[PDB]
């Protein structure tokens, strides 16, 4: 079985991998080496490289090229690729999934050889198990991305010819889901291949773009190297650069996740006609709201999108609500709006159409926007740790967990340590030496 939580995902967070260790312990050796102009890591010996030749006046070229450094592995250093490894890409990804009038997504990668997300993003959707994916890598030249092509046939996806700059192709035309990693890919110029992306997605869809932050420590190490090639630096920017620059191309930003360090990924939703909304309450505890949403739902004639709106209880499941009318016929219309705080100090936000926040999510156009203890989320699935869970007891029996194999013999928690079956007649006693006998032997042998 595929095991998951259901988990709160607020929309825009900070600091996501704070608390991995050896990415912390990555800064500081790229700080390091930044400082006074060391690692198993490609990042950090690129670093010691480029010192090592000149401690001062360093040829731009010198530090550029330089052998273990020629591959593609810095998006294999953990500092670069640390984001997509969290679950910040499964909560984007799903996010994209969940707003889509169709069941079937089609998702394009722009300089995908580089990018290597060809490699991951279908993974992340296998959990769904309705959903159908249609996959495209595109790169600049077709010798790039010739590598690993056993790894794309692996997978259903397809190869490309687009390079970003350029007007999109009529045969990609208009894709759910469009995937960058410009964190090491090298974009022409970010105004011009935004164009011509949001160009590419279609109406409605979502353009998630991974990039490093300018501005920022890592950012501006990764600054000063790559000087050599300007397409790197200009995918380097800053974050109201960023900003602004979504703004120009009319795409709007609908969530946002940073690392620490600086490292962020960027989702965008391709904004689609202004309609007027339908407002419906749904909180009534007499149900009769249904009859009201079910005429509004049978007029299937107008397209006006329609907003189930809880604010009276947190406990309104109206979520799985929306969840289960979406497959329906007319659920595209279907959007909802949930206010579930669970702590009572928290205050709630106001909801009515003159407001600004419901203009905001109005604007983003999300399908679930549930607002919780300050910030505004949707509920998503996580897989779960894969450990199984241990805690420290006195009593405790070794157990083979799989029977006939020695090697998963371990250590388990023991139903004494209730002792209620110990009554006048039965005695506990603690264990020191135990022996093994050849029943033993039998019986974990299977």
């Amino acid at each position: 079985p595929i095991l998951e939580k259901f988990c709160f995902t607020p929309h825009t967070e900070e600091g996501c991998l704070s608390e991995r260790a050896a990415l912390q312990e990555e800064l500081q050796l790229c700080k390091g080496l930044v400082q006074a102009l060391p690692s198993q890591q490609e990042l950090p010996r690129l670093l010691s490289a480029a010192c090592r030749l000149q401690l001062n006046g360093n040829l731009q070229l010198e530090l550029a090229q330089v052998l273990a450094q020629e591959r593609p592995k810095l998006p294999e250093d953990p500092l670069l690729s640390g984001l997509l490894d969290s679950p910040a890409l499964k909560a984007c990804l799903d996010t994209a999934v969940e707003n889509m009038p169709s069941l079937k997504m089609k998702v394009v990668e722009v300089l995908a050889g580089h990018g290597h997300l060809y490699s991951r993003i279908p993974g992340l959707l296998s959990p769904h198990p309705l959903l159908q994916l249609s996959y495209t890598a595109t790169d600049r030249h077709p010798q790039a991305l010739e590598a690993a092509q056993a790894e794309l046939q692996q997978h259903d996806v397809a190869q490309g010819q687009w390079d970003p700059a350029d007007p999109a192709p009529s045969a990609l035309g208009s894709a759910d889901l469009l995937v960058c990693n410009c964190a090491v890919a090298a974009l022409g110029d970010p105004a011009s291949a935004l164009s011509n992306m949001v160009a590419a997605l279609r109406e409605g869809g979502f353009l998630l773009l991974h990039t490093l932050l300018r501005g920022h420590p890592l950012g501006d190490i990764v600054a000063f190297l790559t000087s050599t090639e300007p397409q790197y630096g200009q995918g380097i920017l800053s974050q109201d650069a960023w900003e602004s620059l979504f703004s120009r191309v009319s795409l709007r930003l609908v969530g946002l996740k940073k690392s620490f360090y600086g490292s962020t990924l960027f989702l965008c939703r391709r904004p689609t006609p202004q309609d007027s909304p339908i407002f419906l309450p749904v909180d009534d505890t007499s149900f009769r709201w249904v009859e009201s949403l079910k005429g509004i739902l049978a007029d299937e004639d107008s397209s006006r999108p329609v907003w189930l709106k809880a604010i009276n209880c947190a406990t309104s499941g109206v979520v799985g609500l929306v969840n289960c009318l979406r497959r329906e016929p007319g659920g595209n219309r279907l959007r909802c709006v949930l206010l579930s705080n669970l702590s009572s100090t928290s205050h709630v936000p106001e909801v009515d159409p003159g407001s600004a926040e419901l203009q905001k999510v109005l604007q983003g156009d999300l399908v679930m926007n549930v607002y919780r203890d300050g910030a505004w989320g949707a509920f998503r699935h996580f897989l779960l740790e894969e450990d199984k869970p241990e805690e420290p007891t006195a009593h405790a029996f070794v157990s083979t967990l799989t029977r006939g194999d020695l090697s998963s013999i371990r250590w388990v928690c023991s139903s004494l340590r209730h002792a209620q079956p110990t009554c006048p007649g039965a005695q506990l006693c603690t264990v020191y030496y135990a022996s093994l006998n050849f029943r033993d032997i039998m019986l974990a042998t299977g």
